[PDB]
């Protein structure tokens, strides 16, 4: 059923967290975080050889149900980790001194729908007060200048920022994990598409974070070495310059917690395929980005 270059439904990335820690003892265990709106698990995958007083990076996929590369890439990074682990210097590095957390799906009852009854749906599936109109953006959700620039008050809105911030069950059990492990995660990574960017805080204002300069210089090389492959172009910054304004994110929400290295990535493609981009792209897509994202690691363990 499962395959790394097709795009795959809940029942079966939910199989594959299973047999993939499974088939990988020594270096993946498995928990689940909390439950969905409808009461799906929301596996959290941890990825590394155990060691002491490890530093972690933290990232997630599929926020938003109809971008389905997000998901696949975080199937190919763990895919990578355990195929490439002993050969390829970095990568066994990576995996020896940091653990990664990978949370593969967060919006899990968004992304069954999706593949039911609506490809192009975005927020969760919870219900609101005063109205038939379902879901809430979980990437206005999170208290980051909650509900105030770049996302609706109106809950049949696409960037409805909910009733409060945390309010959806997915939120407040991302926000409850890293606020529980905030001593050991050195970097959140948050993975979307499209269109091709490597955003970094702010996006709830116009403001800069303290660490703007090594921000801007760590997303400007990233973004270099993703395109050594195949050219592929993407723009970086900021995120209320770069894409717009949007409060209540999660990575300005992560940055604003203490962790300094806080990046949202946007993946392919520029808007001929937009959010249907074909299985044909998944392999190209995933492996450029792969590339970004060992890039970031590295410096990460480089500057402790
Ligand atoms: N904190 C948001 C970073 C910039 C906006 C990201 C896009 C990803 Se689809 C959005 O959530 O609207
Ligand atoms: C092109 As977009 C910010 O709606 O993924
Ligand atoms: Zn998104
Ligand atoms: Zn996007
Ligand atoms: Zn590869």
């Amino acid at each position: 059923g499962h395959s790394y270059e097709k795009y795959n439904n809940w029942e079966t990335i939910e199989a594959w967290t299973k047999q993939v820690t499974s088939e990988n003892p020594d270096l993946i265990s498995r928990t689940a975080i909390g439950t969905t709106f409808l009461g799906n698990n929301i596996y959290l995958l941890k990825v590394g050889k155990p060691g002491p007083n490890k530093p972690a990076i933290f990232m997630d996929c599929g926020f938003h149900a109809r971008e389905w590369i997000s998901h696949a890439f975080c199937q190919w990074f763990v895919r990578e980790a355990v195929l490439t682990y002993g050969y390829e210097s970095h990568m066994t590095e990576f995996l020896n001194k940091l653990d990664f957390y990978v949370l593969p799906v967060l919006n899990i009852d968004g992304y069954i729908y999706t593949w039911t009854k609506n490809r192009m749906w975005r927020k969760t599936r919870s219900t609101n007060a005063g109205t038939t109109c379902i879901g809430t953006d979980p990437n206005r959700n999170f208290d980051a200048g909650w509900c105030t620039t770049g996302a609706s008050t109106d809950p049949c809105d696409e960037t409805y920022c909910g009733s409060a911030a945390e309010s959806e069950k997915e939120t407040k059990a991302l926000a409850d994990f890293i606020r529980n492990n905030l001593s050991s995660i050195k970097a959140y990574l948050t993975i979307h598409s499209y269109s091709q960017m490597i955003l970094y805080p702010y996006s709830y204002d116009y403001k800069l974070p303290e660490n703007n300069a090594e921000l801007n210089n760590l997303a400007k090389a990233a973004v270099k070495e993703l395109a050594t492959l195949y050219g592929t172009k993407y723009t970086y910054g900021p995120g209320a310059t770069t894409i717009y304004p949007a409060a209540g994110g999660s990575d300005d929400w992560a940055y604003d917690q203490g962790i300094k290295y806080s990046f949202t990535f946007e993946l392919r493609d520029k808007g001929r395929y937009g959010f249907i981009l074909p299985e044909s792209q998944i392999q190209a897509t995933c492996e450029e980005t792969m590339l970004a994202i060992k890039y970031v690691t590295n410096y990460v363990l480089g500057h402790l």
